[PDB]
């Protein structure tokens, strides 16, 4: 008698597992299909005011053990993300995320303004991305959260890139502590500008930015659950949603012993498709069943330390 | 008719392998069996001006994908590396790097004082490790290299923790840029403050700091490629030691295109023991004969971007 069920943000979820911000969530269809999908959730493409190409292909290369990009924000623009949230997506089948990438404070307050009616109307649920960039520079941090506090009468939360040092973790956790309407973290996004080199062709493997770009599936998993972790512990009145690494039950398990929430899934995801989320919530389910545990509340945020 | 002979600092190194500061290079033993290794070269473990126990064990772990470890600089004290560089290091056999580790800017223009009579009498080099950490704060960074330049008339070469954005690459590269005795720069240290989650105990691995420590091993070797060709790239003054994620030949092949001139081998060393360097020498050479390549100098920094 086992269930994933989550209950935040006065929402109910059927399971933590969701698609991570940018994969499978650009288009109508991609929307669709993560909504049609086991998914207890979905987000929807990191979007700019107006609609991106991006950047030169090959942009995106699975790995071995995850994959590099440097899509450069592709996306429909924040109109059609804000129409889909307004007047498409069945609330009916799971709460909708809208994820913000906009390129200067000043566009997110212009998004945020025009979301707050939607956010009211509908539940759509906003997810800052701040993943120098924004969340490597405390000051534009504070400073762009400072701005959406101001004009989004709304809880929200923020892609967090991952941090490698406590000074780091510290900062920032002060700065997001500061802001109650801040109500969830997702850790983590890309480990930043890897550099994938193809021994046979002595090359890159994605063209923008000679090659570099964020890395995601097992590359990132310890450095996600030690985000999730440190956030977790750091930002308690807060909720952590885990990203990074989620290939299996077992790597959700693990995001959630960490304290996360939600279970954001992306390379994993691009590689498979929206039928992962029916193996994660069966597999997750198989991990709590070896081990007993019948709610997700019995070992969130329960990894024991030595 | 193919050489991995390196040509850098008045040195001739057989080939460009050496151990990782800290893996196999904290005793008398593993400073001997490093020299009587294959390696081109060895770097003892990070020296503080006085003996140091470390973190309560476990502080080490082996994983699937490379390592966790949280070993906190278990080391015999500066005195104890400056004797086996003054008397004890058959030069004769390699070249010898010392890695110090001052927990201040005063502690280590104190060691480089002392370091510096037998960096000239015996040719001993620095790797000054920087590895919130100094090299994370470019103010301090600065002022370490400012301090230890005053005093220590030699080149060396400073360890670096990854960067993880381009804004970072500059910053970092811009200030070692402005100390011409740093001429090279060891990519990277561990990929910091990664928490390792053992799904059957729902426990860490490692006991100090809560479970989290640096990763390496596959973990970390796009992160380490981009760091070297980031500071290859930015820093053409300087040669770039590759250290994260090597294994094999092909590994140090990358290393190599990426603009690395010495390669260390940390996890894999640790896991193998001294002897790895006969087949990472020996698998250099394979790929390099498949390749078509007589020296490192063909083929280094020359990965091909799209
Ligand atoms: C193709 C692709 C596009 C992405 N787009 C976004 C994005 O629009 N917004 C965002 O916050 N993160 C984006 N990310 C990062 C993911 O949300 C996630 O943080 C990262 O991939 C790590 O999770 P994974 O290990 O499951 O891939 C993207 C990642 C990929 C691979
Ligand atoms: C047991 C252990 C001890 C280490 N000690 C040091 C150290 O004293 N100084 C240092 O600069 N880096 C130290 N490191 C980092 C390694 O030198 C190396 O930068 C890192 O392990 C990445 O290389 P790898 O992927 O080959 O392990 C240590 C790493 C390990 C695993
Ligand atoms: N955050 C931050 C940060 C800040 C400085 N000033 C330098 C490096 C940073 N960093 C390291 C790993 C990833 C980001």
């Amino acid at each position: 008698s086992m269930s994933l069920q989550v209950n935040l943000l006065n929402n109910t979820f059927a399971n933590p597992f969701m698609n991570a911000a940018g994969v499978m969530c650009t288009t109508t269809e991609e929307l669709v299909a993560m909504t049609e999908s086991a998914s207890g959730s979905l987000v929807s493409k990191s979007c700019t005011p107006a609609l991106r190409e991006g950047n030169p292909t090959p942009r995106y290369q699975a790995l071995p053990l995850g994959s590099i990009n440097s899509m450069g924000l592709p996306n429909n623009g924040f109109d059609f993300y804000l129409a889909y949230a307004a007047e498409q997506h069945d609330y009916g089948k799971k709460p909708l995320f809208l994820s913000m990438s906009g390129l200067s404070m000043r566009e997110n307050v212009e998004m945020c303004k025009r979301l707050a009616a939607v956010a009211t109307e509908k539940g759509v649920i906003l997810e800052l991305n701040l993943s120098p960039q924004v969340a490597y520079d405390f000051d534009a941090m504070r400073q762009c959260l400072t701005a959406v506090s101001e004009v989004y009468p709304h809880s929200f939360g923020v892609k967090m890139p991952p941090y490698f040092d406590f000074a780091h973790f510290d900062a920032a956790a002060e700065i997001l502590n500061e802001f109650p309407k801040v109500q969830f973290i997702t850790c983590i996004n890309s480990i930043g500008n890897g550099l994938v080199i193809d021994a046979e062709t002595e090359s890159v493997v994605i063209k923008p930015k000679q090659g570099f770009g964020g890395l995601g599936g097992r590359y990132v998993l310890p450095t996600a659950l030690a985000n999730i972790n440190a956030f977790y512990r750091r930002c308690p009145g807060k909720l952590i949603f885990g990203c990074g690494g989620v290939y299996t039950g077992e790597d959700a398990f693990l995001h959630v012993l960490a304290g996360a929430s939600m279970v954001q899934v992306g390379t994993a995801l691009q590689e498979e498709g929206p039928s992962i989320f029916e193996r994660l919530t069966s597999e997750l389910l198989g991990v709590m069943a070896k081990k007993r545990y019948q709610t997700l509340d019995e070992f969130r945020g329960k990894v024991r330390t030595l």
